[PDB]
């Protein structure tokens, strides 16, 4: 009786988790402005976290099965709660101890978001335990639309953007404190990585899962930004709009390609990479769509943000059944961990960073204008289509050997 409130306080403290990582963008304009930096400040910001993340991901990884997990996920709880209130109160000379308290944030969100969800799934029986990883991967998206949500709406109310970044570790300790309360204190990889590496259906989803990963980065990182700086050459709230849109499309994302995965599977046995495919194509269309509209009128570019942010995830939350089925039960775990790892060295540890890279190589070879400025940041985003498109091909390219290596995955595993 006392899983039901665990599985539910880990969810909630997932959703805070979200909220931090993209509270730190929602308000990015202000952060630059104050800072005085260029836009491979805010690219600096989002890449090392994520550089800081997918490399205490797998440490933490390993000390959850040696050591209790309980007292480490709240210990990572508190650690990023305090280094985020901490990082509020910097001054304006200092932008690399900014830098550095997001790493830390990185650290501390590695080691809930990795080790949460085995306990969710050993607190449970396999038909409540998928209903509960579930709610928890559905807790996802609305803490990352909160984000940008609570951002916005804090630093219009009080006037200032260290509040957006004040007003979240208040929870963050409550949930720590519920962790440490309610969570019941529940109790060679190399050969498997060279049999990976020669697979090919997996090693050409994992570069469609970090194809995706680049492109998911970029955007929810830069996009509020961007419409900002449409605005004002077209002579706040955009982050919210930009918040609700991505907090509604996560789920119906996520449903539409269940629809179209159950619908397509009857015709055609490679439907789901086939699926994928098709549906990196629409997102590609979209997000090039998104640019070339938000020069006119912004409810457009909304438009075509959410269309292709629900053709987006659409695709990727569907990988990991092709990563089920072509990985035999004995190296699942480790095809993950791999999988998540490659997705975010090549994916969103270095996208944010490449796009203000090439927002400052653009604009410094230019008049500096707040229309050059929107400009420069719509051609360098302008190279998320192009990841995109990849991406795609290398689904395809996964369509042209899921058969085979599911059968031959079967056939390993059926011995
Ligand atoms: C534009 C920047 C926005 C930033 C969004 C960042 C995270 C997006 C979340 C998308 C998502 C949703 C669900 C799942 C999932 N995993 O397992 C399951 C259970 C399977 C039951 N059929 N669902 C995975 C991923």
């Amino acid at each position: 009786e006392k899983r039901k409130a665990a599985a539910a306080i880990l969810s909630l403290g997932n959703v805070l988790n979200y909220l931090d990582r993209y509270t730190v963008a929602g308000v990015l304009l202000d952060i630059q402005q104050h800072f005085g930096v260029k836009d491979r400040g805010a690219g600096l910001l989002q890449s090392v976290f994520i550089c800081s993340f997918m490399v205490a991901a797998p440490i933490f990884g390993y000390l959850g099965d040696r050591f209790n997990r309980k007292v480490i996920l709240s210990c990572g709880i508190f650690f990023w709660s305090a280094v985020t209130f901490s990082s509020s109160f910097i001054p304006q000379q200092y932008f690399w101890l900014l830098v550095l308290s997001r790493g830390l944030v990185g650290i501390g969100e590695a080691s809930y978001s990795t080790i949460a969800p085995t306990i969710i799934g050993d607190l449970f029986t396999k038909n409540t335990r998928t209903l509960m990883l579930s709610v928890f991967y559905f807790a996802i998206p609305l803490g990352s639309g909160l984000g940008y949500i609570t951002g916005s709406s804090v630093k219009q109310a009080a006037g200032d953007w260290h509040w957006a970044l004040r007003v979240s570790p208040v929870l963050g300790m409550i949930t720590g404190t519920l962790i440490l309360i309610l969570v019941p204190a529940t109790k060679s990889w190399l050969r498997d990585m060279k049999a990976l590496i020669r697979n090919r259906s997996y090693v050409f989803s994992s570069l469609a899962t970090s194809a995706v990963s680049f492109a998911t980065g970029a955007l929810g990182m830069w996009i509020p930004l961007y419409l900002h700086r449409a605005q004002v050459v077209q002579k706040a709230k955009d982050s919210l709009i930009f918040g609700a849109i991505t907090c509604f499309t996560g789920f119906l994302g996520v449903v539409t390609g269940a629809g179209a995965t159950r619908w397509c599977r009857l015709k055609t046995q490679r439907a789901d990479p086939l699926v994928c495919a098709v549906g990196m194509l629409g997102s590609a269309i979209f997000i090039c769509l998104i640019f070339v509209a938000a020069k006119s009128s912004i409810v457009g570019a909304y438009i075509c943000i959410f269309v292709g942010e629900t053709l987006l995830f659409s695709n990727w939350a569907i990988t990991a059944d092709i990563l089920m089925y072509v990985v035999i039960p004995t190296r699942r775990a480790t095809a993950v961990a791999l999988q998540s790892f490659t997705s975010h060295l090549l994916g969103d540890a270095g996208s944010p960073y490449l796009i203000g890279f090439i927002s400052d190589l653009i604009r410094q070879s230019t008049k500096d204008s707040p229309l050059w400025e929107f400009l420069s940041l719509g051609y360098a985003l302008m190279l998320c289509p192009f990841v995109v498109v990849l991406g795609g091909m290398f689904f395809l390219a996964t369509a042209l050997f899921f058969v085979s290596d599911r059968a031959r995955a079967e056939q390993q595993v059926n011995q």
